[PDB]
C-alpha cells in the first residue's frame, strides 16, 4: 500500500538522486518527501539484516534515522518492479542552503556560526552511526525556517565509515579534497573536514572558494568578503593541503570562532523570522 497510504503532491525536484515529490502520510497529515529512484542508475547495494537487498541508502539512512538529530529521517520505503521509493521527513516551511546563500548572499557570522555548529553536530552523528556521508555541500542541507534547524539530505553517495582509504568518490567535484584529485585516495574524516571548510567559506563568502582542479590542489585560500580573522583561520585549517594537518571535529567545536553559538530557536527569531 503506497498510494493508498501517501497523498502525492508537486514535483520538488529532480536530478542525479532521483525524483523527489512534496507528500503528505494520509493517517495524520504529516508531511513528507518522496524520493523515487530508477534499479538502473544505482550503482551501490548492500542489504538489511533480514537478508533484503536494498540501494545502499537504505542502509545507510536506517543507521541514522534513529533517535532526534539534524539528519532528516527514513520513515518507510517500497521497492517497485523498476524503483526504489523512500519516504523522508519533510520540514515545513524549508528552504535548503543553496537557495538561501543564493537569496540572501554572504551570511553574517552569527547565522554562520550557528548553521556550521549545527551541521558539525549532524556529521558528529553520522559518524557515530558508522556512516560518512561524502556529499556535504550547501545544496544537501535544508533550513526548517520557523525553527531554525538545519538538516542532512542526500545519502546516495555515502558510504560505511571504515579506517581504511576510500578509492571511489561520486560526491560533488568541487567540494573533493586535493588527494582525491591528486591520487583518488582519501580517509573519510579528513575528507569530510576538507568539505566542511569549503561550506563554511561559501555561508561568510556567498561562493565556494575553488572552481577548478589547479586551485584545489594549490589550495590558496583568497576571501571576496570581509571575514573575521578567527573565521578565516578555521577556514585555513579544514582546507590544509594535507589531510593529517586538518582539524578534528573536536579541535573544531573547540575553536574560539564556534564560541558562543546560538540555539535554533534564537537562530530563527533573529535571522529567519
Amino acid at each position: 500500500p503506497l498510494e493508498s497510504q501517501y497523498q502525492v503532491g508537486p514535483l520538488l525536484g529532480s536530478g542525479g538522486f532521483g525524483s523527489v515529490y512534496s507528500g503528505i502520510r494520509v493517517s495524520d497529515n504529516l508531511p513528507v518527501a518522496i524520493k523515487h529512484v530508477e534499479k538502473d542508475r544505482i550503482s551501490d547495494w548492500g542489504e538489511l539484516p533480514n537478508g533484503t537487498r536494498v540501494p545502499m541508502e537504505v542502509v545507510l539512512l536506517k543507521k541514522v534515522s534513529s533517535g532526534f538529530s539534524g539528519v532528516i529521517r527514513l520513515l518507510d520505503w517500497f521497492e517497485r518492479p523498476d524503483s526504489f521509493v523512500l519516504i523522508l521527513e519533510r520540514p515545513e516551511p524549508v528552504q535548503d542552503l543553496f537557495d538561501f546563500i543564493t537569496e540572501r548572499g554572504a551570511l553574517q557570522e552569527e547565522l554562520a556560526r550557528s548553521f556550521f555548529w549545527q551541521v558539525l553536530e549532524a556529521v558528529r552523528h553520522c559518524h557515530n552511526c558508522g556512516v560518512l556521508h561524502r556529499d556535504i555541500k550547501d545544496e544537501n542541507i535544508l533550513i526548517d525556517l520557523n525553527r531554525g534547524e538545519l538538516k542532512l539530505i542526500d545519502f546516495g553517495s555515502g558510504a560505511l565509515l571504515k579506517d581504511t582509504v576510500y578509492t571511489d568518490f561520486d560526491g560533488t567535484r568541487v567540494y573533493s579534497p586535493p588527494e582525491w584529485i591528486r591520487y583518488h585516495r582519501y580517509h573519510g574524516r579528513s575528507a569530510a573536514v576538507w568539505s566542511l571548510g569549503i561550506l563554511l567559506y561559501d555561508m561568510v563568502c556567498g561562493d565556494i572558494p575553488f572552481e577548478h582542479d589547479e586551485e584545489i590542489i594549490g589550495g590558496q585560500v583568497f576571501f571576496r568578503q570581509r571575514v573575521s580573522s578567527e573565521c578565516q583561520h578555521l577556514i585555513r585549517w579544514c582546507l590544509a593541503l594535507r589531510p593529517s594537518d586538518r582539524p578534528t571535529f573536536e579541535e573544531i567545536q573547540n575553536h574560539p570562532w564556534m564560541q558562543d553559538v546560538l540555539l535554533p530557536q534564537e537562530t530563527a527569531e533573529i535571522h529567519l523570522h
